[PDB]
DNA sequence: CTGTATAACTGCG
DNA sequence: TCGCAGTTATACA
């Protein structure tokens, strides 16, 4: 079963992979094993400003890659066992191919990501994005981009669950904004693993 | 009377 | 606590 989320240029779909047992067998490793970026490469530029991000952010994917948002370019590290057995996994339900992994740890509920479109051009055109989270749940919202105002359009919230799968088709990211917005009750640590299909 | 786009923030309310 | 407005130690088209 896939909760089709559907609305005017809004294409996605949910679901949940992992069981509990499996899915914190998964996050342990995951802890245990993903190293991220500091420093110089986790600051990113917008509106005229550099910020740490508030967050802690990993790249891992084919040699030669490399993903740029907001004036920071990423270049992956070599693949890991447990990134290609999620990779592998994602890829046998979906029928979809991926070389790169973005991931993204929040601590906890003060840790989110700003509204954003993933609009960058070395995605390949067409292909999805797959999302999948681990530890506490978080609230992920969508919102259209004429909403914020030309277009009355509503706003579409779900939770992310610990195990679950968020596929964002097209032409998601080309209509529609997201986020995961601070949630201050949330004191558990989430992590998320947004695996694309990049190209240059 | 009129350019858009901004993965983060402070400053509200 | 939550969210929304404005924004610009600017970069374009
Ligand atoms: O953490 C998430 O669930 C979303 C991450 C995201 O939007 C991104 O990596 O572009
Ligand atoms: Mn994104």
């Amino acid at each position: 079963s896939w909760r089709h989320i559907r609305a005017e240029g809004l294409d996605s779909s949910y679901t949940v992979l992992f069981g509990k047992a499996e899915a914190d067998e998964i996050f342990q490793e995951l802890e245990k094993e993903v190293e991220y970026f500091t420093g110089a490469l986790a600051r990113v530029q917008v509106f005229g400003k550099w910020h740490s991000v508030p967050r802690k952010q990993a790249t891992y994917g084919d040699a030669g890659l490399t993903y740029t948002f907001s004036g920071l370019t990423l270049s992956p590290k070599p693949w890991i066992p447990v990134l290609e057995r999620i990779r592998d996994h994602v890829s046998g339900v979906t029928g979809q191919t991926f070389n790169f992994v973005l991931i993204n740890r929040y601590k906890d509920g003060s840790d989110h990501i700003c509204e954003h479109r993933d609009d960058e051009r070395e995605l390949a055109p067409g292909s999805p994005i797959a999302s999948v989270s681990f530890g506490a749940s978080r609230d992920f919202v969508f919102r259209h981009k004429d909403s914020r105002p030309s277009r009355r359009v509503a706003v579409v919230r779900l939770p992310l669950a610990h195990g679950s799968l968020l596929m964002m088709n097209h032409p998601t990211n080309t209509h529609w904004y997201h986020s995961l917005p601070v949630r201050k009750k949330v004191l558990a640590p989430r992590v998320n693993l947004t695996f694309r299909k990049i190209l240059l």
